[PDB]
């Protein structure tokens, strides 16, 4: 084994490869909703801003597990990164519907790989979880959350002119 | 079609959706070059560092494509991004002569693209390509040449301590 | 001939005179869009400066034409400039809708203007419209049909609202 | 027992004075490898003063545990600092071995004290275990690590030019 490596077990280090992988997966799919909202026939450019930005950061997250597999000793093993499960995404209430599932989807995969870290008595894997991705997923769950209640308040998916209001008032101006 | 189309052909579209995919690929070996060379037992900073940089410029070709996409009225279509070729890139001469090839391999996608787009009569394209890709394409496998005629100057891959001094010297420092 | 002239045809001599009285036609086109949003029975003034700007923008682009045929040694010849097609635009969707036609049937023009360079084996012609306004039209091109979509989402032509709204979001504060 | 005492457990009290006596332990031997590297018949200043900056880390971490133990309403019971298992440490990379082997030895004594304050279930213990040492020790070992490789790059223990290379281009400049 690698000469730094202590008190990491081997299904811990598979893991961290798995939600690497996961954490690249989400990313794309955001990257392929900011697409999408791009589209002349869409074009609500601050809602596409959001979900890039949501983009780039799951990257960071992906490359945070690079380094912390390295860190321990483990062995980073890449996997495809599959496409995304729609190729178009309807409207804002059916992005921000899917977008909260994803982060719910990661927030149990980190939750899942608490329990292992747990169960093989690692500690600095669980305060790695818990300091650097615990607190920030919560954050975004309930920040879609927010958003989807504004959206179904403004009266989509009916409703354009509250859509419109939705890229002009709820999100970052780009 | 799209209230923006004109003078799109739909061959070239889908050669778009190719390149864009091709790049995501590109970034995807570059990233896994820099957590190889991150590793405690290969350990070469400057080196990972530069790897880093080149996956994040070609994440941004692939985002580029995607804006030129919907610019054009044409529909971003996405594909699982494969893994890498390798887990495991040997040293510094290897995965340069593995990033001189990939690069001549998108080199030959933007050449063939460029074909198309003359056969199909796109100026449009044809300039993008020209002024946005061709350059910079033809700028990094010149620099990456010249990588691979100094690792071989330093004695790659039997002298170690030629590989500590290209990291030291040929790479920005990080 | 002029001492400057060289590889320059006559009939592309021709097509440029005849591209510098479309940049015209287009220009006062706007110009008469920007009469239109003014009124005090129509007053949307951020829509009328956005075509004022645009109006400007041809003229500029006209001018340019005209130092292009003396800088390759031809000779300026200029026509009449045809009043719009219309004294009265309806509304900001049916005003953009003649926009994005307009901006459609310039883009056609240098198109066309391009496949004659190319005819004539003329790259300096090529390089200038791939360059000074290819890119730029289809940009115009793209901004207008996004602006549409949101105009048709706001409920235009019916929704007084929505077309206030417009107004005040989607083109710059004058 | 003390006003300020709560959830503090008797085996958690001597395990950190054991862990303070540990960490000045640590400091010692880095003190000592200072030493020897600033020895006119070795002399490698940089190397030196990265052993000396350690030295410095490690005392100030022993004194974390004096205001710990305090703040918990523990007693600072203090035992003689052991010298060094060493008295000269041959080269940089046996100094480098021997750093490794004194990093682990301390993280495993992290690791102990986390699992007596879980068996104990004080988590405030463990969690500035978690916060303020573990994930510090998992960067100090892998630093050390990477290294070790540059210096079997290097060619150490043989090759001197590469130990005195390391000594200019691995450790900050002093
Ligand atoms: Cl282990
Ligand atoms: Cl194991
Ligand atoms: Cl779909
Ligand atoms: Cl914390
Ligand atoms: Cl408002
Ligand atoms: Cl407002
Ligand atoms: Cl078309
Ligand atoms: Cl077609
Ligand atoms: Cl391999
Ligand atoms: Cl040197
Ligand atoms: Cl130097
Ligand atoms: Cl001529
Ligand atoms: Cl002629
Ligand atoms: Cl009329
Ligand atoms: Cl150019
Ligand atoms: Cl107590
Ligand atoms: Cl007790
Ligand atoms: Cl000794
Ligand atoms: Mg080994
Ligand atoms: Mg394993
Ligand atoms: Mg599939
Ligand atoms: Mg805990
Ligand atoms: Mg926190
Ligand atoms: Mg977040
Ligand atoms: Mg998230
Ligand atoms: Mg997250
Ligand atoms: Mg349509
Ligand atoms: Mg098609
Ligand atoms: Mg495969
Ligand atoms: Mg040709
Ligand atoms: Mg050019
Ligand atoms: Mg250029
Ligand atoms: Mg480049
Ligand atoms: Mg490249
Ligand atoms: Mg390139
Ligand atoms: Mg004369
Ligand atoms: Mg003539
Ligand atoms: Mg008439
Ligand atoms: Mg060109
Ligand atoms: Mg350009
Ligand atoms: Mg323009
Ligand atoms: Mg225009
Ligand atoms: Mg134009
Ligand atoms: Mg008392
Ligand atoms: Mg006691
Ligand atoms: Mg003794
Ligand atoms: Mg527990
Ligand atoms: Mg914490
Ligand atoms: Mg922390
Ligand atoms: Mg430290
Ligand atoms: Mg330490
Ligand atoms: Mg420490």
């Amino acid at each position: 084994v690698s000469q730094v490596r202590q008190n990491y077990h081997s299904d811990c280090e598979a893991a961290v490869n798995r939600m690497l992988n996961l954490e690249l997966y989400a990313s794309y799919t955001y990257s392929s909703m900011y697409a999408f909202f791009d589209r002349d026939d869409v074009a609500l450019h601050n809602v596409a801003e959001f979900f890039k930005e949501h983009s780039h950061e799951e990257r960071e997250h992906a490359e945070k597990f690079m380094k912390y597999q390295n860190k321990r000793g483990g062995r980073v093993v890449l996997q495809d990164i599959k496409k995304p499960e729609r190729d178009e995404w309807g409207n804002t209430l059916e992005a921000m519907q899917a977008a909260l599932q994803l982060e719910k989807t990661v927030n149990q995969a980190l939750l899942d790989l608490h329990k292992l870290a747990t169960d093989k008595v690692d500690p600095h894997l669980c305060e790695f979880l818990e300091s650097e991705y615990l607190e920030e997923q919560v954050k975004d769950i309930k920040r879609i959350g927010d958003f989807i209640t504004n959206l179904k308040r403004l009266g989509l998916p009916e409703n354009g002119m509250g859509e419109y209001l939705f890229d002009k008032h709820s999100v970052k101006e780009s």
